């Protein structure tokens, strides 16, 4: 892989490899996402979950949320990739976390970037100002947060107000992705991924981790792609048999558009190459 990377870099053919992925990517129907009644549940009209892999909400109301289950069979990991919640879908977002039994939420954007809103403020910033989602009957309380220079980990308490059951949700927030482009070095991003892993949030004991950025396909795709490739490299007898392009095309059977630019593709390669050396 590190030779294929150096050759793609020497040849300058990241854009070509990336356009090949786009051309080969699966196309499945997104009928439900495009229903008129779901217009205000989609942050971007061009980014929709496929019907076959969308997450369905369970309460007696519209079951639609812009979220997809990515189930990587060989790597034996699942992820939920979703858009940054909208002001009217934060209750649905936490309903999904509850119903899918997720332990961790991975956020790869700041709520505002370059002075534009990428995502609703869907968790409480102050302990004493908890959030109640009256539509889905959930309460969300900030218990503590561990703010580091490049990411923050928050301990949130999510309470189902119907049953009074509570769960601890870990919010892993990568706060330093650049305004433009991708990180120059994958070190921070890998350290962040390894902290999510260390938490147990990605274990099969829990529901799938919920990963989002603004549309839930670009930075989020890099996170899940890197994580899955690194899993495959540990499992296979020949770890250089792991073909990142093939893994990405497999992930794109579950959600469209994962990895949004040739720079993100190169970054994913770089993260996998560097992450494998660490492990
Ligand atoms: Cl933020
Ligand atoms: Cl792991
Ligand atoms: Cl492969
Ligand atoms: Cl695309």
């Amino acid at each position: 892989m590190e030779k294929e990377f150096e050759q793609i870099d020497k040849s300058g053919s990241w854009a070509a490899i990336y356009q090949d992925i786009r051309h080969e990517a699966s196309d499945f129907p997104c009928r439900v996402a495009k229903l008129p009644k779901n217009k205000n549940r989609n942050r971007y009209r061009d980014v929709s979950p496929f019907d076959h892999s969308r997450i369905k909400l369970h309460q007696e109301d519209n079951d639609y949320i812009n979220a997809s289950l990515i189930k990587m069979e060989e790597a034996q990991r699942s992820y939920i990739l979703t858009q940054g919640p909208l002001p009217n879908t934060c209750g649905h977002f936490w309903e999904m976390v509850w119903e899918q039994k997720s332990r961790g939420v991975v956020m790869l954007n700041r709520v505002m970037e370059k002075g534009s809103l990428k995502c609703a403020q869907y968790w409480p910033q102050k302990e004493e100002k908890e959030m109640i989602f009256e539509d889905t009957n959930l309460k969300l309380t900030l218990i503590s947060e561990d703010i580091k220079s490049y990411y923050t980990v928050r301990q949130l308490e999510l309470e189902n107000l119907t049953t009074q059951e509570t769960r601890e949700i870990l919010h892993f927030h990568y706060t330093t992705w650049p305004d433009f482009g991708v990180p120059e070095s994958p070190a921070s991003f890998l350290n962040f991924l390894f902290k999510v892993r260390e938490s147990g949030s990605l274990s099969g004991e829990h529901g799938p981790v919920v990963v989002h950025c603004s549309a839930g396909i670009g930075r989020s795709g890099t996170f899940c792609l890197a994580d899955t490739c690194l899993l495959l490299m540990d499992k296979r007898k020949d770890p250089s048999s792991v073909d990142i392009k093939k893994v990405l095309l497999e992930m794109r059977k579950f959600r469209m558009g994962l990895i949004q630019t040739a720079d993100q593709l190169r970054f994913s390669y770089l993260a996998v190459i560097e992450g494998a050396k660490f492990i």
